[PDB]
RNA sequence: UUUUUUUUUU
């Protein structure tokens, strides 16, 4: 017991490309750097999660002479020891690329083997394949960018050539620009009371300096507090100058958000403050809707990541970017932060502005080569802030008779009585009761306006929502309208946070950070804080993926204090202490910082940004040169980039989609199997942090009826199909049939939807590719057939390549063992977790992602053949003693060792047909010979008893 | 509240 969980956490996956660095060597080392540079730095430790889930993030930095620079590492684990042994593993593998240190020149319960035997017709149609491909035996660049020109679309990139603006000139349309604006100044009563609400707004005593720095200067930074109006005011500055000046037809904005829902409701604003429809001067474009304006004389509001994938076409037509909130550091954000940069160096006439609220605009104008900052004064109302103290003071509430503790510092302004309760309370705890108590204070406040609660996560939301509407005072829903706002929830429901409630009625809003910021929600009043963040850790020496609710940051509880006091003043509720407030930082980390840089490799190089090296040195926090090796590492091995780092066919086509390269690989092999349908749900289902099935109060497993969708596959991706095979037929005959098919089954409708939206976009964007309509004819599934059935059999082979090396062999119950025999559990949310001695048909899974909780979980379960992990879920294959075959080093196989070469042989194979199709996607479904007969065989490899000769098992 | 679901992708 937790020895288990102590070697998992240890286990080392990728030491062969660190210099051989790994847990077990990596604080010896770090120790003795540190006792000969003198470095006195320790290890600073910041509990995570509450009592019950408690877990630890490790920090350490170290500044290093040789090249003035501070290395730093920022690892988490389930107990002080492993976070720390992780950290300094982070740290030694960073000083070892930077050569500062020198690589490793010193030194450091095997599975019963399974038989797998294959039929006489199989081993032939196998060889003949061999001899039939011949297989041997084992015995910089700126993105583009030009002024308005005519006939050309700047949104899409392209010439336009339709209609009537073929004579139409640039000037033409800023004439008539001018005159519409003109008219409607004089006329529209809306519009000129639109204006008068607009030139009341802090930020308008400031137009006219605003837009004399924009246009004598290429980047300029902006900083007012929130609401002041930068968001929907600048760029309407901006095209009402040019239009105005004559040259109307030479404006094109962009203007970043950081969510999808600020973009719409920012866009739709603007709209309607111009008394415009969407679509004729504002427009926004995110995720699975996109609303275009004109090509001339527009302002689009998109989301960074539209902005990213809208690079690959040039921004030829744009003469103003906004960005904004880039106090997010985001990923994303700061890559186009980057490019922007560049961008503005290769392209005087270009114009960047930034904007954000809670900044440190030094740092960002010394990142910008000495860059204005104008300050905007004022706010447009003022909001009351409160914290524990006063909470707790004011509502006279003692905890209840249950269970450095900054709730016990309090100032001697307050009660005894209150920094009792205070004492007595948990930092690291909701209190639903002292919530309640707020909330019940806020009523007798007798003060009209909607409140908005800000929870972490999804269990919080919603264990809120149930104990809120358990409660006799906020159970009626003719006072009260509790709202979930989280970004799975459905997009309906997305909606009505803003929406008006009828009259009487109090709107309670419990959301996550897409409410954080950017957002008027007209009638927010109170904003309660618990101040905490949800963050998504991965840890990369043991593909570990852990969830940590940690205390957010000061820039955070600004922004969400912003939210309240834009219309009418209002209130903040901080539910933390004041020596708490005070010790919180000003930002959370970057997720520069944290997370894999694969996907941004690949951009680098689709846009032809130059080495990713190089570009990830020119960022604005450079990120840590152990991630940049395994992410170029990563690319190489899977073949996206060539010899030499160059983008290969199959790079660019997985560059061009938003799932991992890994799943796109998946998706081409798919393709050219004849799967891509259930190939692209698939990779649409494991993309998503969404869940299918949905868990009643006290379930703590899978119901009967949700079980039995997978059937006697023992797959939750053949379950998760099924699902989504009757949820489309059910939907096809209305959308209230379909919410009660999903209720009566058990289902998350919000999955259902975002699932089959991504898996269509895929299909997409693979026709886009060139990639042939019959290679992605959708297939049934009918999991109740106890058999095989070839085209599911070859689907769940490819999750073993798109989900590697994620494959785990049950040993009983929930038992399960990972690469190297680590202990790991099976997910309380899978078809196949049963509390009894279950046994499957195969003991060999492969799973989505693995978890660290208070034990290592496996999750998204698909129980596959033999042969299915000996072709797909593996890369090395060894002959060991006594016969017996080994695959990844750890598992063992009772097959004959010229067989297993063979089938071995196959897998360049693959490699080439992956390459060939993606070299000429029209031609998949008609190639030449031996890559046809290489398909027909890996299908009847792939079939589910293929290597059930002879054996009862 | 007995951690299944921070955010983001023409
Ligand atoms: N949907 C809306 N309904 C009512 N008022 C709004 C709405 N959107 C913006 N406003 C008002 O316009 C002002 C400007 O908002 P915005 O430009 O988003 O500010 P910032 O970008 O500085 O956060 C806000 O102070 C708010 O009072
Ligand atoms: F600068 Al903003 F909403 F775009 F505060």
């Amino acid at each position: 017991e937790q020895r288990d969980m102590n070697e998992a956490e240890a286990f080392d996956v990728n030491a062969a490309i660190h210099g051989n660095w790994t847990i077990e060597n990596a604080k010896e080392r770090l120790n003795i750097y540190k006792q000969t540079n003198n470095i006195r730095d320790d290890y600073k430790y910041t509990p995570v999660g509450p009592e019950h889930a408690r877990s630890f993030l490790a920090e350490l930095s170290i500044y290093v002479p040789a090249l003035n620079r501070t290395v730093t590492a920022r690892e988490s684990g389930s107990n002080k020891k492993s976070a720390s042994k992780s950290c300094a593993l982070s740290l030694v593998r960073q000083l070892f690329h930077l050569n500062v240190i020198e690589p490793f020149s010193g030194t450091l319960e095997q599975l019963k083997p399974y038989p797998v035997k294959l039929s006489p017709n199989l081993i032939n149609k196998i060889d003949e394949v061999i001899k039939g491909l011949d297989l041997p035996v084992v015995n910089s660049s700126v993105i583009p960018w030009a002024p308005p020109q005519a006939n050309w679309n700047t949104w899409h990139a392209c010439n336009i050539d339709e209609g009537e603006l073929a004579t139409t000139s640039i000037d033409d349309l800023s004439m008539d620009y001018e005159r519409s604006l003109r008219d409607r100044r004089q006329n529209d009563n809306e519009y000129r009371q639109f204006l008068e609400f607009r030139e009341k707004l802090p930020i308008a005593a400031m137009r006219s300096e605003i837009l004399t720095a924009i246009n004598d200067n290429p980047v300029v930074i902006i900083r007012g507090n929130t609401g002041c109006g930068k968001t929907t005011q600048i760029a309407q500055y901006i095209l009402d100058d040019y239009i105005c000046s004559g040259q109307g037809g030479y404006a094109n904005i962009y203007v970043t958000q950081p969510r999808r829902i600020s973009a719409i409701s920012v866009a739709e604003r603007v709209a309607r403050e111009r008394c415009e429809q969407l679509g004729d001067t504002v427009g926004y474009s995110v995720r699975f809707e996109s609303v275009f304006p004109r090509p001339y004389g527009a302002i689009l509001f998109c989301t960074v990541g539209v902005l990213l994938r809208k690079l690959e076409a040039g921004l030829r037509g744009v003469s103003h970017i906004i960005v904004d909130e880039i106090h997010e550091r985001d990923v994303n954000s700061d890559f186009l932060l980057v490019i922007l940069r560049d961008m503005v160096d290769t392209y005087p006439d270009l114009h960047v502005i930034l904007m954000s609220a809670t900044i440190d605009t030094t740092k960002f104008s010394k990142y910008f080569g000495i860059c204005p900052v104008l300050e905007v004064p004022g706010r447009a109302f003022p909001v009351q802030q409160f914290f524990l103290e006063d909470i707790i003071q004011m509502t006279d509430f003692v905890p209840s008779a249950e269970s450095i503790n900054y709730n016990k510092v309090c100032e001697d302004k307050y009660s005894q009585k209150t920094r009792n309760a205070m004492a007595m309370l948990s930092e690291s705890d909701v209190s639903f009761e002292l919530l309640e108590a707020l909330l019940m204070h806020i009523k007798s406040k007798n003060i009209p306006g909607a409140i908005l609660v800000f929870l972490p996560g999804w269990n919080l939301i919603f264990a809120l929502m149930k104990f809120l509407q358990n409660t006799n005072i906020f159970g009626d829903t003719s006072q009260y309208q509790i709202l979930p706002c989280h970004s799975q929830i459905p997009r309906d429901e997305q909606r009505k946070v803003f929406e008006p409630v009828p009259e009487g009625v109090t709107k309670i809003i419990l959301s996550t950070n897409i409410a954080e910021t950017s957002i008027t929600i007209d009638d927010i009043v109170f904003v309660i804080d618990i101040c905490k963040a949800r963050m998504k850790l991965f840890t990369s020496h043991n593909n570990l993926t852990s969830y940590a609710t940690v205390w957010a940051s000061k820039t955070n509880l600004e922004q969400r204090k912003g939210r309240a006091g834009r219309v009418r003043p209002g209130f903040c509720f901080t539910l933390c202490s004041r020596a708490r407030f005070q010790a919180l930082e000003d930002n959370l980390t970057p997720e520069m910082f944290r997370t894999p840089l694969h996907e941004m490799a690949l951009t680098i190089k689709l846009l032809r940004l130059g080495s990713i090296h190089h570009f990830l040195s020119k960022a604005l926090e450079p990120p840590p040169v152990d991630a940049v090796i395994e992410a170029e590492v990563l690319l190489r091995e899977m073949r996206c980039l060539d010899a030499n780092d160059e983008l290969t066919p199959l790079g660019r086509l997985l560059a061009r989609l938003p799932i991992e390269p890994r799943l796109g690989k998946m998706m081409v092999l798919g393709a050219v199997f004849g799967c891509a349908d259930l190939m692209a749900i698939m990779a649409s289902y494991s993309s998503t942090f969404s869940e299918v099935f949905s868990l009643d109060i006290g379930q703590r497993r899978l119901a009967n009826h949700q079980k039995a969708l997978s059937g006697t596959k023992c797959s939750d991706h053949v379950a998760m199909i099924v699902a989504s095979q009757m949820w489309r037929r059910e939907k096809q005959r209305g959308e209230h049939m379909e919410a009660r098919f999903c209720d009566w089954k058990g289902l998350q409708m919000s999955t259902m939807n975002v699932i089959w939206d991504a898996k269509q976009q895929l299909l997409d964007l693979l026709q886009q590719a060139g990639f042939p309509e019959e290679c992605m004819i959708s297939h049934e599934v009918d999991e109740r057939i106890d058999g095989d059935d070839p085209v599911l059999d070859v689907s769940l082979a490819l999750l073993c390549l798109g989900l590697y090396p994620n494959i785990c062999v049950h040993k009983e119950k929930r038992k399960v063992l990972t690469t190297e025999s680590k202990a790991a559990l099976l997910h309380k949310t899978s078809v196949n977790c049963s509390n009894l001695a279950v046994t499957f048909p195969y003991p060999f899974f492969v799973f989505g992602e693995k978890i660290r909780t208070r034990a290592v979980s496996c999750k998204q379960l698909s129980m596959v053949s033999p042969l299915q992990v000996i072709l797909f879920g593996s890369r090395k294959i060894d002959l060991a003693a006594n016969n017996i075959v080994r695959v990844d080093n750890w598992l063992n196989f009772d097959i004959e060792p010229e067989l297993a070469a063979k089938i071995g042989a196959l897998k360049p194979a693959l490699e080439d047909l992956i390459t060939v199709a993606c070299d000429n996607p029209s031609d998949i479904l008609r190639l030449e010979e031996p890559y046809a007969q290489l398909v027909k065989v890996v299908k009847d490899l792939c079939v589910k008893s293929a290597g059930d000769f002879g054996l009862q098992r």
